[PDB]
């Protein structure tokens, strides 16, 4: 998957809600490397599970990004954590 193409489709359909890695809404859960963890979703695999499908009332994003898309941002998104989203 590709991290950098992950910041683009992170801005244009992720950042309103996690803005910084955070929770703008539901501040309990953010993509923060612990609050990933501790829901369970410190992976590609659960990341992109979340986003497809949106289960949790998560918003899903199948209609309008491709699968290579969302591999993409659960990179990035994985990548900040790792980096404490800087
Ligand atoms: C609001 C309209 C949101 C947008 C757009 C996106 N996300 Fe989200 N996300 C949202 C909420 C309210 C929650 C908490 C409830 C839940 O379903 O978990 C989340 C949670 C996540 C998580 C889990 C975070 C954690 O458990 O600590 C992930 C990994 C996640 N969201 C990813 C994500 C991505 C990649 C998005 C864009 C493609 C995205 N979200 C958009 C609300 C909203």
């Amino acid at each position: 998957a590709d991290s950098v193409n992950g910041a683009k489709i992170f801005s244009a359909n992720c950042a309103s809600c996690h803005a910084g890695g955070k929770n703008l809404v539901q501040a309990q859960k953010t993509l923060k490397k612990a609050d990933l963890e501790k829901y369970g979703m410190y992976s590609a695999e659960a990341i992109i599970a979340q986003v497809t499908n949106g289960k949790n009332a998560h918003p899903a994003f199948k209609g309008r990004l491709k699968p290579e898309q969302i591999e993409d941002v659960a990179a990035y998104v994985l990548g900040k954590a790792d980096a404490d989203w800087k």
